[PDB]
């Protein structure tokens, strides 16, 4: 299931519970351990997904800003979970930062991240 | 306070009311243009609660799965962006819409744009 | 009607040909005036649309590299001609740079610009 | 060099010329078919690179009609060459279609491919 902790490729964790109402919540940790570096996460999946082996379409944000740091940026995953054996969560995501408005066209980078239940 | 909370309008018709929490939470209700109730998702995101007073917009985003007890489209989007608040306030936004596929299928997966919000219409 | 002068909204400007055969060719401006900011432009487009009301599918690509600078960047820009009383090219683009594998994670910027046909 | 045959996960194929120039030509082979799934490839890249360990940043474009089909639509790839031992090119890439206006939201397909030099 989409419950439970995830890792990146580079070692990003985040922890999350995947709601009866199609609600995600969590936390995600830029670096491992380090309570400076957790971050609330808040997200939406589909909670009755078709059943014709498609994965099931999800997303979530991050605001990169906790008790400790700032940084007025701000992340957005969207993607699928393909279950089974071993399970991943396949994302496409964007980061916006604050910015004036002169530099409004640099505000956004374009990635992408695989998540495992594996370390 | 900020100013996000409201409602909020885009260039095609779609319209959202949000709720912004102190603590950076958005949470809210998105309609797509078309539709009345049957066109009503939960929406849910995060935004930067205490952002530069240098200029610079106030960075967010926010997510909605089509799905309510209407219809199923099997797909999210996210929205990221930031907010420019004040006389001419705006809400400036990329945004990805994933559609559940098999892996096979996933190249025709994602779907890219931009859509700008403004609290008049 | 893609050949001709285009700019855009944050002013940039281009002047390319569309070959019989696909081809774009020209010159990209990134600032109007300023005869050290023009770089080669290369790309290709559907030279048999489709006649449904359709826009024209295209792209191009810069490299930021001239005889007088070099960002160690390029961008794509991947769009549709709209022809109209006022034509229009209407494009998405991602601005790559070089970076080592450690910082490819922001190697990639996303955006979006709106062209328009100069008379 | 980037000069060479590249491969796709999925058994997508290209083969590209880089000239001393700046300049990418060559050939794009979607995975199946051969001649009729084979679409000309032009784009740039950044013909000196930083020396300090930095990839070559570069973008290429494919319309999808050749002599066989059209797909009234065209890719672009934008990315880096990262030399060495397992030569890679990896890359982001947008899709736009040739669509109406009213369609125009759900013009661009967005992802991301690498490439390997290896089978």
């Amino acid at each position: 299931g989409i419950t439970g902790t995830w890792y990146a490729q580079l070692g990003d964790t985040f922890i999350v519970t995947a709601g009866a109402d199609g609600a995600l919540t969590g936390t995600y940790e830029a670096a491992v351990g380090n309570a400076e570096s957790r971050y609330v996460l808040t997200g939406r999946y589909d909670s009755a997904p078709a059943t014709d082996g498609s994965g099931t379409a999800l997303g979530w944000t991050v605001a990169w800003k906790n008790n400790y740091r700032n940084a007025h940026s701000a992340t957005t995953w969207s993607g699928q979970y393909v279950g089974g054996a071993e399970a991943r969560i396949n994302t496409q995501w964007l980061l916006t930062s604050g910015t004036t408005e002169a530099n409004a066209w640099k505000s956004t980078l374009v990635g992408h991240d695989t998540f495992t239940k594996v370390k």
